[PDB]
């Protein structure tokens, strides 16, 4: 067997003294193999299915179909498209329906599990287009999530203007999770880290880089332990909420250490003392979520039609670690 994509790179979390990583097989791949896209169900090398958990698809003027997942070229490919149907969707800021052009898109969920102790890492290639490029995970009850990647992909091309401008939005990745409560009432509870919750830096960026649509970037998160979250970016430290402590890298590469008066895991305890436990699918997807169709930072027609192989979110491998403790000379 040769050596897979991300040999040679070590894994840059610490799994403990006297600790060594454990590829977690049934969540790990780097998809040099064929699969054509395929208008069935199906799950991808038995673990990476090509739709969303369940039969709705997605979140405004998105279009979620089969056909727009495909494994090709060494990377998995999660494809923009448009054919020219409408998609009518709720605001949900304000519960009023819209109705614009759809864009077909595509969204992949693993068949398997992760639970702490454990280090998730994608090698991706962010589309250069104005859509959501999303790393995450959240447990099979929806109240328990990690956002290893939110992403909102490139500028597009000339002529953009007002809200339309991704800029922003571009330079950005979001490195959060959330817990919820109440998921049964209708206003259920979810918190998030967030500048309004009192914890600083989710919205990681660098002064002077625009995008992060022009290369592969690797991101990942070791999650240590039901209080304890450590975020990577290319191979790097960025952020570690532990307790009620956190400390990041700001834009400008200095280090912030900051301590709150609760806990930044679960803030109003809804997890009933217990913090991040249930066990969690790996979902990366692509969509067009409402406020941002809205504002029209959504793919022009020009931009997805004349240029296709930037409308599409890669993926050249996912891995995914576990400690073990030392085994000695075998
Ligand atoms: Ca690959």
């Amino acid at each position: 067997m040769q050596a897979q994509d991300w040999a040679g790179i070590p894994v840059p979390a610490d799994p403990g003294n006297g600790k060594q990583w454990k590829l977690q097989a049934d969540m790990s791949d780097d998809f040099n193999y064929d699969f054509p896209a395929n208008k069935e169900e199906t799950y991808i090398a038995g673990k990476w299915k090509n739709f969303w958990h369940n039969s709705w698809d997605g979140p405004g003027p998105t279009q979620w179909r089969h056909e727009n997942v495909s494994v090709s070229n060494g990377h998995m490919n999660i494809v923009a498209s448009r054919n020219g149907n409408t998609k009518t969707f709720r605001n949900s800021h304000d519960g009023t329906y819209h109705t614009l052009p759809a864009t077909q898109m595509g969204c992949v969920v693993s068949k398997g599990h992760v639970q702490y102790p454990v280090f998730v890492e994608a090698r991706v290639k962010i589309a250069d287009a104005v859509f959501a490029n999303n790393v995450w995970m959240i447990s099979d009850d929806d109240y328990e999530e990690i956002d290893i990647c939110e992403n909102y992909g490139g500028l597009g091309d000339p002529g953009r203007t007002g809200t339309a401008m991704n800029a922003w939005f571009a330079k950005h990745i979001h490195l959060s999770h959330h817990v919820f409560n109440n998921r049964h009432l209708t206003n259920f509870d979810d918190y998030q880290p967030r500048d309004e919750e009192g914890v600083y830096g989710t919205w990681y960026y660098e002064n002077g880089r625009t995008d992060w649509a022009g290369e592969y970037s690797t991101i990942g998160v070791y999650w240590k332990d039901p209080n304890h979250l450590e975020y990577y970016i290319n191979g790097k430290w960025v952020r570690t909420l532990s307790g009620k402590n956190y400390s990041y890298l700001d834009p400008d590469g200095k280090l912030i250490e900051a301590s709150a008066d609760f806990n930044v895991l679960d803030k109003y305890n809804y997890t009933n003392g217990k913090g991040l436990t249930k066990p969690m699918k790996l979902i990366i997807n692509i969509e067009a979520q409402d406020w941002n169709a809205l504002a029209g930072r959504y793919p022009t027609d020009g931009e997805i039609y004349g240029r296709p192989e930037d409308h599409i979110m890669k993926v050249d491998w996912i891995r995914v670690y576990t400690p073990e403790v030392v085994t000695g000379h075998h």
